[PDB]
């Protein structure tokens, strides 16, 4: 029985793992709450996997954001990041743990990329500023793994997500993403019966979004991979795999989407005075598909199902 | 009287900066032995910060090391350079230590880069792979700096060095540097009386070299500098600076001094059957310039002297 460890299992990714792990009897999980263990503290974590008999590690704790906080707290998100990268990447290795999965971000990839993003666009070009500091965690993170397989011959993975969402993401006013920040908006201008939402910008740019439950899907998808069939379709210095759907749609789509699935009838207004942000932003997703992974839920059907459970919990934003 | 801690005083940046810092009183130097001082242990730095008073850090400890090593030993080159960067960094915030100077490499730029190569060339473009691990570190440890100074008004400058050469250098036989490389078998070939000495390549490509003792005076200098003058000289997310000569020369030139400054007689041959690197790589000192520091040991003079070090001190290699 494979006992395994997520990393920040109360997280939005972390809770998604820890979901459908649970739903199987032949792994045993290992859980530490922020409170119980300090994933900053170097010492603490290393008792922590000297003591436990880790076989897995699915490394989703990190310090997320908006662009308010990646902007107000850099230092916080390039210095947490790396110690918790660090920290487990490290004592899993010191304690024999051969399995690990890094959750990364679309962050990543230069502001300026080739679309859709495969990975080999990783470190082509400029990051964009707001995500500088969290990115440069993340990129650390992935070569701290690539780097492990190399000189020890472990099996450290990595994948990068697209845009995700689904329950408990964060649905508090201050959250920049997309999705979570829309369904709280028209939730309230439903409630309170308002003639119009306007969204900033043209609504002509396209994004990509995957539910959080196919990322978890993949994610252990992708850690279960026989390890020949995995270096099959990677490289040593190029190991990550993008996850997501390979579908874009515009802002205006989604919004458009979003008004429905909560039963707003008033307008959703675009202003055009304000400025779009790129015009295009996916991730190749071919290396996955080729692994054999696709997903399952659709956006109507995925914003639905969060709509439901933003509505069962809202006491609690 | 500024109290300053040089990290890494021992290795061969460290310890220039720490002779020409012992030249002066208006400084106290804080110096630990790697025995004395884990930088790799959290606890021991914060505790090491709380109980001095620090004003400056040079943060010169470093994991360096040769072709081989670096491609060996990845993970330990990227693990501990990413500890003590963090370490060091944070703790120095901690405990109010305001102004730090961050020792880069020259390893940071893409490998394909524009030369000379100028600030703004930093994550333009993929990375040599020999490299990588040891300069994603290095990477890291700039923006570490500039995100600090960004959110908690930190004054964490940064240099990057083009190739460094001079005393306590690693003139073992295991060095892969081609200055202490070449004085090394120049030295045996000129008293073995060997006919001649081959070289691989056609000694056309291009490379920068400075001395140690003025990469210390660099440092210094833009560590002394008026915060608004450094500000005004630079960005907050573009905020290193280069240190170098900005004069170029061959191979075939470089090889051709160091035999005539260790007075071998015999033949300097470059087999061409064997590959280049890229053809040219220098760094844009510009900025450094503009600063008002320029270089004063040439070529020649500097490999006479660090060759006279290298016979007092050879019973050591």
């Amino acid at each position: 029985k494979q006992r395994v460890f997520i990393a920040g299992h109360r997280g939005m990714v972390g809770s998604a793992i820890r979901r459908q792990l649970e739903q199987r009897g032949d792994v045993e999980l290992v859980l530490r709450t922020r409170d119980e263990l300090n994933l900053l503290d170097s010492r603490a974590v290393h008792d922590f996997f000297a003591s436990e008999r880790i076989d897995q590690v699915y490394l989703a704790a990190a310090k997320v954001g908006g662009i308010v906080a990646n902007n107000t707290y850099p230092a916080d998100f390039i210095y947490q990041n790396m110690m918790i990268e660090s920290n487990i990447i490290h004592a899993a290795h010191q304690n024999d743990v051969n399995k690990l999965l890094f959750l990364g971000s679309s962050c990543i990839y230069p502001k300026l990329a080739k679309q859709p993003m495969a990975e080999s666009e990783l470190l082509q070009g400029t990051l964009e500023p707001t995500n500088e500091p969290y990115a440069i965690a993340k990129i650390a993170g992935i070569k701290l793994c690539e780097s492990y397989n190399r000189q020890y011959g472990r099996d450290y993975r990595s994948v990068m997500p697209t845009n995700l969402y689904g329950p408990h993401d964060n649905f508090h006013p201050s959250n920049s993403h997309v999705i979570p920040a829309l369904l709280r908006r028209f939730h309230e201008a439903t409630a309170q019966n308002a003639p119009d939402v306007v969204v900033w910008g043209s609504g002509t740019p396209m994004r990509e979004f995957l539910h959080v439950d196919d990322m978890a899907a993949a994610s252990i998808h992708v850690m279960e991979l026989a390890h020949e069939v995995w270096l099959e379709n990677t490289q040593p210095m190029l190991s990550h795999i993008n996850v997501g759907t390979g579908v874009d749609c515009t802002i205006r789509e989604l919004a458009q989407t979003i008004a429905k699935v909560v039963g707003y009838k008033g307008r959703v207004v675009f202003d055009a005075s304000k400025p779009d942000g790129t015009p295009r932003k996916l991730l190749d997703v071919t290396r996955l598909h080729q692994l054999g992974w696709y997903h399952e839920i659709s956006l109507e059907a995925g914003l639905a199902s969060t709509y439901q459970w933003f509505l069962e919990n809202q006491d609690r934003f």
